[PDB]
């Protein structure tokens, strides 16, 4: 994990500056 997250939806991964999902537009945290 070099400093990302995956989405609790679509599963997609994302950069941890991101705020939120921006396949599905989904939070991170729901
Ligand atoms: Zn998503």
């Amino acid at each position: 994990k070099f400093e990302d997250w995956l989405c609790n939806k679509c599963c997609l991964n994302n950069f941890r500056k991101r705020l939120k999902c921006f396949r599905c537009g989904a939070d991170k945290f729901d």
